[PDB]
């Protein structure tokens, strides 16, 4: 509350580091169905079922240009693309597959990064 703060959190190095787990995930061999913005006009069913599309090269412009506030809000669209995947695709899948391991993966660098 107002003159009463929990002790300052070292956040001076947080843009760098999901910098590095986003090139981590970008190079994954399981990233293909997440690298770029599912296509709109070619894949039916996506706009109107899916309400905020998210993929690795939209996340990484956000990161560069400065529209995440804080690390909360990128672990937020990472989730988002995977959230996406689970809802589009069936489990038993190539799609379905990659997005239960890319979660897998980006959830334990986030916890040893950060937590």
């Amino acid at each position: 509350s107002m003159s009463v703060k929990k002790p300052k959190r070292d956040d001076s190095k947080d843009l760098a580091l999901c910098s590095m787990i986003l090139t981590e995930m970008e190079t994954h061999e399981d990233a293909w169905p997440f690298l770029l913005p599912v296509n709109l006009k070619l894949v039916p069913g996506y706009k109107k079922v899916i309400k905020k599309p998210m993929d690795f090269s939209t996340i990484r412009e956000k990161l560069s240009s400065g529209q995440y506030p804080n690390l909360e809000t990128f672990a937020l669209d990472v989730r988002l693309v995977f959230d996406n995947c689970e809802t589009f695709n069936e489990d038993d899948s190539d799609i379905g597959r990659a997005g239960h391991n890319m979660r897998k993966y980006f959830e334990k660098k986030w916890t040893d990064t950060f937590k």
